[PDB]
């Protein structure tokens, strides 16, 4: 206990908070999908809802710690609310985003910070042909609402969504599940934003 | 960080916040509207759900800084609640607007600020026709609740709404979709307040 | 900016926080409906959803001020959080009111405040007979919670619900609507309560 | 206003806030309920939904004061936040309770406090036969959620509720609606717990 | 009173919040359930809705006091944001839960804390066969959400689920329901988590 809270007081009291990062201290945030359920298809307004977690994963020099001076402490569990968090957004989301889980993130000495939210997500997506052999397939782009590509970009560590913890009587079963990098530009905006693009095929079971 | 860190301070911490816009010192505001879906119509209760974003922009001399004085930083990322934000309204909505994306804005260094808000907004509307090749057409007014037009003025740089990110597989398809300034007169009040009008005309695909 | 900074500053800085009318010092609150929509019925629980926005108007001493002494300023905004406001409760509601606009106030130099909340409410009615030709009838009564007459008072300016808004598409059209000052027993409580009555006479359109 | 803004910094300022009864210290709370509506029934889920104002009153040493030392005043108005309330819960319940008016209660300077929630509630109800000229009887249990009867006590005035303010033309009439003290054991817990079991028997109107 | 504010203000006060368990100094979190009411099954989308209360009980040495140097108080209620929580979580669930109970704790003078939060849960279950003789079985896994068996453990008292607040008129009724201690591995991750496993088994009332 003695050496953590002296840990935390040293990292979180002595400083003002990280600002975020910047086009001169730009941040990689790697981004993995577990995709947990296909709760509903509403085939009246276009609207998939999914379960999943989402591994987001950074670094900051402002973090690191010598373990030597803090009883090999190598990492600890924080409140989300103590650290500056990316905001990964879904970009076609027709309803705010529900917390399935605890806002706590995991930090290591070498200033590596791991955060795993739980969601529930709605989605614009048009379910027809899901009753069929082929399935439907549907996507959604992730990415930072705000930062551009030379503040924020983005990661996959592999392509393939982790489908283990997938519900096996699920209403829906998955012929495939992708996680792809992007660069997009908008109307709105000169710069190229980075997503990481979920691509779901799926069909009744 | 350091330099930004700075800069946050100099903005934030050494004064009070600015009180809003007045009679000597009013403020334009420029609002435009990306329109993302319509999501669904209810007839029984003459109700229309859209999803879109609403890009923001104004300007005060008190967020101006020199960048050369603060490591060339041109603009940044900053929360919504560290700054003041316009109060703009839809003006005939029949829930509360739900918020979708994160509230940060960016300001640059001639003091202006740019918010972008996604939101779902349930609004009045007779869909009507919907089904028909005329399709229905159904408006809504945004402005200042609380401000007329001797603080609050506002303009659009386009009167044609952003329909490049429009889901391609929503139930209703847009035949057009406008955004256009007006000056209204109500029976609370004798000054002018100022509105955009989105105008979309739809029908079911 | 500086002449409105200073200003707040003097009034809610220098003091604590008027904590309510007493029986010495009571209160007059006038209130006044604009009514904009009958959103829906539901005849299986008798309940009925309005959308409408209800000024609120009170004279306070404490926030008095010479113009001369501030820029010429003779009114200003701000957050409804930073005053007190009246305790204004509909006693028939059936779910908490959902607040559609912002939560600001503009306050004038003779002391006086205006607050004028836009709301959606579902309260007990009766709507059997609403198709035919004489419709119904509605009513609900505004007042507050905890203060008796002895502390605060009501009164209207008008007894005629400005319908200049109504939205001219809604599924029910208005045949009437009053609004009226009437004094209350309870079983709980010995002392006189005031509220308006808001009297709607609707059908369908 | 200026003795009102003193007598209000005197006993909130001052000192640390109530931290609740103990066994030394026990509180007796009076609760009373005035049933507004009933509003709906689910017989697909048996939950049933009701409107109503529970009246809560409790005294502390702590919230005195002299009248004569404050301009006269003999009670006040204040945010439910300012002081501590006692923790009611029903304990049959299937959703949070919607709250639907403002949170302030009113002080009286013998140290006695009244606090009226208007509620709306959701609990588990059978209500097969409510179309029956007998109708259907349904329960729920309010109680402290943390304290036993060591600490706190429960009481009615009467143990009739008051149905003055029912809704005339609700779905549902009230044939009857008691309001009575109880004690009970539960596993967990060695202590006697307190409630007062809300007993209402009603019918689709007819 | 004043022994409590005083005891209360020694133990929150004068240091900073217990940072949570670490592999040094582990914690072990005892669970129960007891279960409510099943209120609903939707077949469409393979959701069920529990109503529960889960007892949580814990040790902390930061929490120890001696009662003779505060008025022979031998425990107290507290406010749970005075104070650390275990993140159990539903690793099933398809929505937020929904609080039916305060979030009031009971400290005890030897550092053992217990909670009691009363729930509604979502989570992911197939219903078919529901209406058969023989029901439907479902499992729900309850486990901290961020630390592994190296800083949080569980335990159960007893493998069985407490059934003597089930209530009578569901319409549901269960057959069995058990509370099991497991260990899992996860892809994300290469150490054990710790969970405890509810098995419930019910079928419509007969
Ligand atoms: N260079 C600048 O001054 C500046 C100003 C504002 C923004 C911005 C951009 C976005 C949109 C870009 C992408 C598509 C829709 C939103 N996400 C959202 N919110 C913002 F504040 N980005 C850059
Ligand atoms: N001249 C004054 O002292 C003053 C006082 C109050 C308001 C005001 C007006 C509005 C309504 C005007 C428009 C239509 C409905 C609302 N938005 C809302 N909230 C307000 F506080 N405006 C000016
Ligand atoms: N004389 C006193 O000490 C005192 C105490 C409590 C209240 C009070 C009254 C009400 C009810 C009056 C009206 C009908 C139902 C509620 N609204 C609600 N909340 C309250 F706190 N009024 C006066
Ligand atoms: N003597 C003690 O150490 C002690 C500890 C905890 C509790 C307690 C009891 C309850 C339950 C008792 C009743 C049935 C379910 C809940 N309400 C809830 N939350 C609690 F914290 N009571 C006594
Ligand atoms: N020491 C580490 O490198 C590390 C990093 C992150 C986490 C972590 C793990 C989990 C998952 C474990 C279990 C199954 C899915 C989630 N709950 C959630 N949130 C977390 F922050 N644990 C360990
Ligand atoms: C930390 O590491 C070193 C061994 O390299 C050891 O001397 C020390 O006692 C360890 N543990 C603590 C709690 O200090
Ligand atoms: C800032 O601008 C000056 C002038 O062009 C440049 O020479 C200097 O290296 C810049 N400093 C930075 C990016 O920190
Ligand atoms: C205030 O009023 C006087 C008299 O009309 C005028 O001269 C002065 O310019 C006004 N404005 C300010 C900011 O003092
Ligand atoms: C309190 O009441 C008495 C009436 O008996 C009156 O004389 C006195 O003025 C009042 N006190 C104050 C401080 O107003
Ligand atoms: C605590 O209990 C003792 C008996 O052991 C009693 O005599 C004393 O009055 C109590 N109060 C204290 C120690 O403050």
């Amino acid at each position: 206990q003695a050496n953590l809270m002296r840990l935390k007081s040293d990292l979180f009291n002595r400083s003002p908070m990280y600002p975020g990062p910047t086009k001169d201290d730009p941040l990689t945030v790697t981004l993995g999908f577990t995709l947990q359920d296909i709760v509903k298809v509403d085939s009246s307004t276009n609207e998939v809802d999914l379960v999943y977690y989402e591994q987001q994963r950074w670094k900051l020099n402002s973090l690191m710690w010598d373990p030597n001076e803090y009883g090999n402490i190598t990492d600890f569990r924080t409140s989300a609310a103590d650290i500056w968090t990316p905001d990964i957004t879904a970009y076609s989301s027709t309803r705010p985003v529900q917390v399935l889980s605890p806002q706590i993130a995991v930090v290591t000495h070498d200033g590596s910070v791991m955060f795993i939210p739980a969601q529930r997500l709605s989605f614009m997506c048009d379910p027809t042909g899901v009753d069929s052999e082929e399935g439907v397939t549907c996507a959604v782009k992730f990415g930072s609402w705000v930062y551009s590509g030379f503040e924020i970009d983005l990661k996959t560590d592999t392509d393939q969504v982790d489908l283990s913890s997938y519900y096996a009587s699920s209403k829906y079963e998955i012929l495939s599940a992708t996680q792809t990098r992007q660069v997009q530009h908008y109307s709105c905006c000169p710069e190229p934003y980075i997503d990481v693009n979920l691509v779901v095929k799926f069909r009744e079971r």
